[PDB]
């Protein structure tokens, strides 16, 4: 059992407890206090890894499962702050959309690439790259 | 006004007569013979031109307004032979998907590019380019 697997399991678990609500005032704060202390550390770990990418982080944070209610999870803003950092990096590189497509591992999905939760991010980068 | 415009207008009008079912046997044969005689010539002209691209041909052949039933027009298969030739050209050159994107002029459509009748062709070339 790995540290990252357990921690992520705990962040998915904590997110459900916050989405259900009806928590004691001190209990909800103690959960939100523990979540806030995991933001910087997970965001920095994901940015330094060569194997971590958005579709994987989406899955490990519980957002894939949530489907259309993914934005209701406390972990959405964390995933958001991660993709924001990636787009900032790729823009500083002036990466081409074809390079971004491989960063997002969309090449491995074949014909299912358009169904990826990363796909709207890829399309926006591609359009912005080419908007004269 | 111009010869090219008039010929394309006859291709659209001849296509409508076939689809509309009012022709005798002999008039049907004669319209289909005339249409066949235009096939190689239009194909060569569009492939030789640097300013002709699929979305444009699709419109000048009357397909855009047909939507999904565009395949019912006799001109659909002329359009398809044109995009087959393009796809085989770009595949032989090993042109990158980013290059294919601006060959299709999808860059001019910005956030509306995904609604382009050429978009599935782009997505297919892109997926096929990065397979393994």
């Amino acid at each position: 059992l790995g540290y990252n697997t357990v921690q992520l399991w705990r962040m998915r678990r904590t997110a459900n407890k916050l989405m259900n609500g009806k928590l004691t005032t001190q209990k909800e704060a103690a959960l939100k206090k523990w979540m806030a202390s995991q933001q910087d550390k997970f965001l920095a770990k994901w940015l330094k890894s060569s194997s971590v990418y958005p579709d994987q982080v989406y899955s490990k944070l519980g957002l894939t499962k949530l489907g259309a209610s993914a934005k209701s999870s406390p972990n959405y803003q964390l995933y958001e702050k991660y993709t924001e950092a990636l787009l900032q990096r790729w823009t500083n590189f002036k990466a081409s959309p074809d390079t971004v497509y491989k960063s997002l591992r969309l090449d491995k999905l074949g014909a299912k690439a358009p169904q990826s939760p990363s796909y709207p991010m890829y399309e926006k980068y591609l359009q912005t790259f080419f908007r004269n």
